[PDB]
């Protein structure tokens, strides 16, 4: 109600500790932070974390109470709901070893719980479908830095961090800052009066770019007509599968990417091209990161290697060893059936289509899914137009292994990032599957590199 006042008070602040690297680490709690005034699911709150040092007026890696990065993670995946995690959550979903690691490394963590799809309110009413996941990312980030000095930690200096549809939370809070399409929401929620534009943007296989990763999946996997998550493409699902390729040829090409030298990045009308060779060389790089390690490259088909140097790649041969994971269409199946069909959902329709093909081919009756609700969620939505105040540093990884979502969707995002000048890094891991937060010490080093 509006009795809550949304004012954080360090004085809720207890002390813990918990074991990290064989050494004990100290740190304060504060747990079931109502972060807005009118929540309508029990999950709305956030959890905040301090290293014992910022209540001490000490420092911890170059940081103190005041300067301190805070970490923002989430425990999105599946576009589910993701409970407010917890260094000391041992229950699925939790990323509780980051938090411990994090609190290591001198950050502040606040973790925010974030309605989902599957969320009812206590009417029965589901209510957190879209856009509820990245509302909610946003009243906890307004929270945050409406609370800028009674809540340790620089609150311009916010880094969310996700796997998966968690990745794509933290991708679209980086993308969206301010953005006045979620303003009605965050005001009938009670947000605090805030901004929610945030500094830099951690996403692990980020599951994004929803109303085209159909084309994307099948650019990619046409030709491969088995299917391990096992199944088999029937005739009509090989006939949407050509289809959809051939359209992300024409999506891509008019997206206007660019190489660092300049040049367009396209593909022909069988998907071949510059755009392709990109792909290819990522992955070329990928190999030659793990080559250089020890690892055997070739537990995979297509790599060629001259000497010690991946020379080539057989992108085709690669594919077919990695094998394909979602069957035709990949995200927008025409039963309604899949978790990304479920988020456009409503508090009137179960799931809903978001594509112009899975609509007019639909198995089931349905309806589309408004056409600003699905330019809202994306984040590349964000990069071409002026609605919004986008984060300057990214950092985006996406598993060599990953067959979650075709290898171009986290691509196309990282170069449009790099095309319009913000900082990226970018990487597809050597056989990492669909999964995050395994390469702590880098992404610690990247956040410090950018804050200390």
């Amino acid at each position: 109600s509006m009795s809550n006042r949304l004012i954080f008070d360090a004085d809720w602040l207890v002390p813990e500790q918990v074991q990290v690297a064989g050494q004990a680490i100290q740190y304060y709690a504060a747990r079931n932070i109502q972060y807005v005034q009118h929540p309508v699911a029990a999950i709305q709150v956030l959890n905040v974390f301090v290293p014992a040092a910022y209540l001490h007026g000490s420092s911890v890696n170059g940081y103190q109470r005041a300067t301190a990065p805070i970490l923002m993670p989430n425990t999105v995946g599946g576009y589910l709901p993701g409970p407010a995690d917890d260094p000391q959550r041992v229950t699925w979903p939790t990323n509780a070893g980051t938090i411990q690691q994090a609190l290591k490394r001198g950050y502040v963590v606040v973790a925010a719980g974030i309605r989902g799809r599957t969320t009812v309110d206590k009417s029965g009413q589901r209510v957190g479908q879209a856009p509820a996941f990245i509302v909610d990312m946003k009243a906890a980030i307004r929270y945050v830095k409406y609370n800028q000095g009674r809540l340790p930690g620089d609150a311009n200096r916010i880094i969310t961090n996700g796997t998966s549809a968690g990745g794509a939370t933290s991708a679209l809070a980086g993308a969206s800052g301010n953005s006045a399409y979620f303003e009605p929401a965050l005001t009938a929620l009670g947000a605090a009066p805030a901004t929610d534009d945030i500094f830099a943007v951690s996403a692990y296989c980020p599951i994004h770019n929803l109303e085209h990763a159909d084309m994307a999946y099948e650019w990619q996997f046409n030709g491969i007509n088995d299917w391990h998550r096992s199944g088999q493409l029937t005739v009509e699902e090989q006939a949407l599968s050509l289809a959809l390729k051939a359209q992300f040829s024409t999506y891509l090409n008019q997206l206007k990417l660019t190489a660092s030298d300049g040049t367009h990045l396209t593909l022909n009308e069988a998907g071949m091209g510059s755009f392709r060779d990109v792909v290819r060389q990522l992955l070329i790089s990928s190999a030659q990161t793990a080559f250089d390690q020890g690892t055997d490259i070739h537990k995979y088909a297509g790599f060629v290697v001259t000497g010690n140097q991946v020379t080539d790649l057989d992108l085709s041969a690669y594919l077919k060893s990695l094998t394909r994971m979602k069957a035709v269409p990949a995200f927008d199946q025409l039963d309604l059936t899949s978790p990304e069909n479920n988020l456009f959902g409503d508090a009137t329709a179960k799931a809903k289509h978001f594509t112009a093909l899975a609509q007019t081919r639909s198995t089931v009756t349905a309806q589309l899914a408004d056409a600003e609700l699905i330019q809202a969620i994306n984040p590349l939505s964000y990069l071409t137009t002026t609605s919004s105040q986008v984060a300057k540093h990214w950092r985006i990884r996406h598993g060599a292994a990953d067959r979650d979502t075709s290898f171009a969707i986290p691509i196309i995002l990282a170069i449009m990032l790099e095309n319009h000048g913000y900082g990226i890094d970018f990487a597809l891991p050597w056989d990492i599957p669909h999964s995050g937060d395994y390469d702590l010490g880098d992404l610690f080093s990247w956040i410090d590199g950018l804050c200390q």
